[PDB]
């Protein structure tokens, strides 16, 4: 099976030479590792430092047993510095195995707004990146199941013609078996007393208010993590090698002319104990946002500011590391009646003026007057080294809320017992970093600061989505099955305002997991690290793939892009094999 043909002894690799080298067997790296080995003679190795999980058992397979896996060592769990927040560090769960994050992921399968995806081609300069052309990828990657009846009366719509039906990832409705809950249908009706629409399919561009939605699982109920999708069908090819256990330390460059080519690269588990290995064609990173900007890093490609106290040389001085954009998620928690019993997830895609309330005239102040303030101060706490750069970033999220009216924040309804949300302000402003504190890639000395609620309308944003959780969860229909609030519960007065609800969140909330934009794929001049076909800029054979190239945020869950980004990148490396035999 595919345990026996996975490779786990360095010297099985050592020395050899490959067309293409792939940092991470993760979502965006199994996924192109499987496109680019369509072709039979276009060899691949995966260097992974997890290993095989998909089949291991509910822990991985059963989307319901979320969490049970972290602090495994299937989950890095990469801790943040202390956070000037809070005065505390947090956890980044993020998966460690074939597979990546989507080992342990929520499995939920929702689109951005086209509008957002429009602006990476209009604003960020990337030529082709818009949302016809990445969701004709995100629909090629995915395998859609509509809804049947039960799933229908349950509150679920899905569109045909915004869904995928031939493609690779497994999506379809989550069903446990179980009645679906009737509080899925009363936070449907709670806000469209509010004039709030619902059921429209998340998968169509228009992700605004409440719906269910597909999740990635098979018909069965077993998760579709990557390596389960984009591995187990193609492990015979053998021109697709996979090295687990094992991390990649760095990008090997060699020069010759007036750039550095990539030429492999080197990889083990502790300093003095490594091996190389080589790539013909090119080294794709695809470790994640935490850790491909690391990698450059210990390369020599990043700011000389940050290389050369640590003893590294700048070969190629770029600002990788900057623009960390990771959201700050909250909960809210209700006891039901026993009529509200069920399974059933959805979540209530929220505009501004929804997540504001009352307060939307002052927080629309905040943001017509103060974006050059935050970008200076955002540049000033490292976040970003060029504020004019950083300030079209800003008015770009001004015009997707003033004048798109894109959602805001998402409030994650889960039942299954209880009414809980966990909410997140989904357009932070706030910039962060992460840089490597030591040359040794091995000792996995770093340095990430998401720098969560440093920007003051995050904080806002984040309180006031999170009292509105508390707000709906007993307003309308929502009121039938509210039988007591939980939490905040004792720790959070029933009746806080505003105000309150922004003291108390620095101390409760945990990172959202979708850290994006440490390698931002955008202008080297806007303060980009890579171009528009995911090239590091001045580099020849290294691009960046994953998670660390998206420039803003999204209004979405993050599979259904990285998933079309990856298959888009792989035509890009596969036109330039084609033109260069
Ligand atoms: C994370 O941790 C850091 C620390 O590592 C925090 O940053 C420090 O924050 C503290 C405040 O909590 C701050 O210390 C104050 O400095 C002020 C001057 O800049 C002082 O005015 C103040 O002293 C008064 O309050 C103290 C606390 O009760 C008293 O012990 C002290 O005697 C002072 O009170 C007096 O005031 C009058 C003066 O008019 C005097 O006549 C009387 O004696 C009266 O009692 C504090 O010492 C630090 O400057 C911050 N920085 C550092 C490096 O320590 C940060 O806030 C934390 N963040 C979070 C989110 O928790
Ligand atoms: C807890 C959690 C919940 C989530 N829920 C959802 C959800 O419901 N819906 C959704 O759409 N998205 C969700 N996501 C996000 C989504 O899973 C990730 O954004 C996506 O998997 C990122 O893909 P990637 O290719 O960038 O990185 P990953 O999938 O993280 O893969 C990177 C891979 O690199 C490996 N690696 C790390 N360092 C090295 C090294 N030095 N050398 C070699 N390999 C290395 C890692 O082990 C990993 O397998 C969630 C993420 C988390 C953490
Ligand atoms: C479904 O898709 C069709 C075809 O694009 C479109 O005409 C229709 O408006 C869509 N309806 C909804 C509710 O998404
Ligand atoms: C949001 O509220 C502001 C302030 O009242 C108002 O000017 C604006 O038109 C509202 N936007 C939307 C989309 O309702
Ligand atoms: C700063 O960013 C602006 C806007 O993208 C750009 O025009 C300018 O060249 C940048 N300057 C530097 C020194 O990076
Ligand atoms: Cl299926």
């Amino acid at each position: 099976g595919i345990e026996a043909s996975l490779l786990t002894d360095p010297k099985d690799v050592s020395g050899r030479t490959v067309d293409y080298i792939i940092a991470g067997g993760g979502l965006t790296g199994l996924t192109t590792a499987a496109r680019l080995t369509e072709n039979p003679n276009i060899s691949v190795l995966v260097i992974e430092s997890g290993s095989y999980e998909s089949d291991r058992g509910p822990i991985i397979e059963d989307l319901n047993a979320y969490g049970d896996i972290f602090g495994s060592s299937v989950d890095h769990a990469y801790e943040t510095v202390e956070l000037a927040t809070n005065n505390q560090t947090a956890l980044i769960r993020s998966g460690n195995g074939l597979g990546g994050s989507t080992l342990v992921n929520g499995g939920t399968w929702t689109r951005p707004h086209k509008a957002q995806v429009d602006s990476w081609e209009t604003v960020f300069g990337n030529e082709g990146w818009n949302w016809d052309n990445v969701a004709a990828y995100s629909l090629q990657a995915e395998r859609a199941r509509a809804p049947n009846a039960k799933q229908i009366a349950a509150g679920h719509y899905f569109n045909a013609s915004c869904h995928g039906v031939n493609g690779t990832v497994h999506a379809g409705p989550r069903d446990t078996g179980d009645d679906y809950s009737p509080i899925v249908k009363a936070l449907m009706s709670a806000v469209e007393d509010r004039g709030v629409p619902t059921k429209k399919d998340f998968g169509c561009g228009d992700p605004h208010g409440v719906s269910m939605f597909p999740n990635t699982l098979h018909e069965d109920q077993v998760r579709s993590d990557a390596a389960r999708e984009w591995l187990l069908p193609n492990y015979q090819r053998p021109n697709l090698q996979v090295l687990t256990g094992q991390y990649v330390g760095k990008v090997l460059l060699s020069q010759n002319g007036t750039t550095p080519r990539a030429v492999g690269v080197e990889f083990g588990t502790h300093k003095g104990n490594t091996h190389n290995v080589y790539a013909k064609h090119e080294v794709l990173l695809a470790a994640g946002s935490a850790v491909s900007p690391t990698i450059l890093e210990y390369s020599g490609i990043g700011m000389k500011s940050i290389l050369e106290p640590l003893g590294i040389d700048t070969v190629v001085d770029l600002p990788v590391g900057l623009n960390l954009q990771d959201q700050t998620t909250a909960t809210v928690r209700s006891r039901i009646t026993s009529a509200g019993a069920g399974q059933g997830q959805a979540a209530w895609f929220a505009t501004f003026n929804e997540t504001f309330g009352d307060y939307s005239e002052k927080a629309h102040e905040l943001l017509n007057t103060k974006l050059e303030q935050w970008a200076e101060e955002a540049v000033a706490r490292g976040g970003f080294h060029n504020t004019t750069a950083l300030l079209i970033q800003y008015e770009n999220y001004r015009d997707w809320i003033v004048n798109h009216n894109v959602a805001y924040s998402e409030l994650f309804l889960d039942t299954a017992g209880v009414a809980s949300f966990d909410v997140w302000d989904l357009l932070p402003f706030t910039r962060g970093y992460v840089h490597i504190l030591d040359k040794d890639p091995y000792l996995h000395h770093f340095a990430y600061d998401p720098q969560y609620f440093l920007n003051e309308l995050d904080l806002l944003g984040q309180a006031a989505a999170t009292q509105l959780a508390r707000n709906i969860s007993n307003s309308g229909a929502m009121q039938t099955y509210f039988a007591g609030e939980t939490i905040p519960g004792d720790n959070l007065a029933y009746d806080a305002d505003l105000s309150a609800w922004t003291e108390y969140i620095p101390y409760h909330f945990r990172p959202n997991y979708h850290g994006v934009g440490t390698c931002s794929m955008m202008p080297k001049e806007m303060g980009g690290v890579v171009d528009n076909a995911a090239r590091v800029y001045g580099v020849q054979g290294l691009r960046v793939i994953d998670g660390s190239i998206p420039p803003t945020q999204m209004s979405s869950h993050v599979m259904t892009v990285f998933y079309a980004m990856a298959l888009k990148i792989s035509d890009a490396i596969l036109e330039d094999y084609a033109s260069m035999q």
